[PDB]
């Protein structure tokens, strides 16, 4: 059984290789640098993709034609654009959709590719799975629709319009395109989320602060599904 | 030899497939359906990755890696941002862009992200090469900037935007991903384009309008170059 894990910046992905506590090798392709080691029975490949749409897709396809992984669980940070979500919350994706795309001047929603669809979903097991876990230690998972584009969100108007016209719970950068590879190659996908800052004129101070402890407790519930598998 | 070919709609490639004239293996992965052929002493892999930036990573990544291809040659329309560029025009580029990046929060220029760069660069000897044929055959080759992000444009403000930011001749929404994997993999890519409106309120009639025609233009083009390699 193989398994991939993702990040997006390596502050996310160090707490991972610790956690797990083995030997990894070193696997250099593409310009990422894949943690390659073994679990009890499992064989993980870790790496982080590095910011936005066009790396994460990369490193993800990457991770699937290269390794053949068999699942994808990412873990990373997110702003908020509810009251619920809080700094710190964990988040489990249930649906994600690329809210920077464009096509309006042919008459087309926004969000929407020709081809595609708007939503993309994932794993249902896996999240079955998280919501399993979060409850047998008292963690309160939150699951939602995440927006994800290539800008840093942090402004309330954005804020508003990703709540209006997607109903969207979080917004982050990597999510979507991450479970849309997935979903081409029929690769079972789980998107997690940690809030560490809620999108508004402030985010980028918020973010600074909690980046590293909420890349850590995403990074621990990622590691108790692993253990469950 | 291997020579990667690509397009973003199917309407892209279908001239491309007649040009060849040769009998062609239909091999689908990753939600593309790839074409292999063999062209006199070259094998040539076809496929349109489909519309935007994740589409585009993911197509040229599977190219890459499951194929294994050693160049990579892109050809479609794209929206015009200055005046001697016209309808038909051919175009090579030179630099890509992204143009949608926006990590300003954090204090950085547009379209950077770390780790990374805000330019990419193709092929020195493919876009010689490109030169070289369009003095063979009387064609005026412009070279420039290209950009590229997730939103069909169509205004006078975007417009200026890009002019000013990024000094940029085109528009698209494929052509940097397909540059940047090729880079990251080492492969050598030239991206040409060929002028299908001027991004402004009426793109949307104009392109409708020359796509198959801008189409056939950069097929022909690109066909002339495969001959060469
Ligand atoms: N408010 C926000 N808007 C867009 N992305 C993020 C993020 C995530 O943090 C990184 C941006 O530095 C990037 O990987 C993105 O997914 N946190 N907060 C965000
Ligand atoms: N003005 C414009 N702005 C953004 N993309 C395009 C295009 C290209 O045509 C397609 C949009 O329908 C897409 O593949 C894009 O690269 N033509 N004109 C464009």
């Amino acid at each position: 059984q193989k398994i991939g894990i993702l990040g997006a910046m390596r502050e996310e992905i160090t707490p991972i290789l610790e956690l797990f506590g083995v030997d990894f090798e070193e696997i250099p392709l593409g310009g990422n640098v894949f943690h390659k080691g073994v679990y009890h029975n499992k064989e993980i490949i870790v790496a982080y993709s590095k910011i936005g749409k066009v790396h994460s897709t990369l490193t993800t396809t990457s991770m699937i034609l290269a390794f053949g992984v068999q699942k994808v669980l990412f873990s990373g940070v997110a702003g908020s654009l509810v009251k619920d979500l809080k700094i710190n919350d964990l988040l489990v994706a249930t649906q994600l959709v690329q809210h920077d795309v464009d096509l309006s001047a042919f008459d087309h929603p926004l969000g929407f590719i020709p081809e595609s669809a708007i939503f993309i979903e994932t794993s249902g097991s896996l999240n079955a799975l998280a919501k399993k876990i979060a409850n047998e230690q008292h963690i309160a998972l939150k699951e939602g629709v995440i927006a994800s584009g290539d800008q840093f969100v942090h402004s309330k108007e954005r804020k508003e319009f990703l709540v209006s016209e997607f109903k969207a719970s979080a917004v982050e950068m990597e999510g979507a395109s991450v479970a849309f590879v997935c979903q081409k190659f029929g690769v079972p996908c789980c998107v997690l989320r940690s809030i560490s800052d809620n999108a508004d004129e402030k985010a980028g101070m918020s973010f600074d602060e909690f980046l590293e402890k909420s890349a850590h407790t995403s990074a621990k519930f990622l590691k108790s599904m692993v253990d469950e598998l």
